[PDB]
DNA sequence: TTTTTTTTTTTTTTTTTTTTTTTTTTTTTTTTTTTTTTTTTTTTTTTTTTTTTTTTTTTTTTTTTTTTTTTTTTTTTTTTTTTTTTTTTTTTTTTTTTTTTTTTTTTTTTTTTTTTTT
């Protein structure tokens, strides 16, 4: 499914909070701006569940 | 004066078509059955002061395994093309307004005759 889906700019650091105890940085900039229909990037080795 | 040719509507009854009585299948409609909303009050749940012994964060230091890292080659991403669906201009058709032209039906009442059934 989609975690959640927030609206945000250019150069704006984005956080995850996985539900084993887990907290991400990553900027966004660091990214490539999708597109629709596609695939997704990785972005956390989230291992189990 | 007798006798000879031709013309059509009827004895027609049978073939073709039309009209008129019929009853399978998807679209309506009334019923029962299950989702919603407002009150009483009711034991019951739940909001807020005080005290208390607790158990997790912050002085300080340690390491190791996730954070550094560079690079090969995949493969998702993007490009062009074409098909399918959505949506909106365009057109067509139909309805209502008020003066005109045309029509068409259902029953009482009595008395007499046809026209079927028993």
């Amino acid at each position: 499914l989609i975690g959640v889906d927030l609206t945000s700019g250019e150069d704006e650091v984005m956080l995850f909070s996985a539900e084993g105890k887990v907290v991400r940085f990553k900027e966004s900039s660091v990214r490539a701006m999708g597109c629709n229909t596609t695939g997704v990037r990785g972005i956390r080795l989230g291992e189990g569940d």
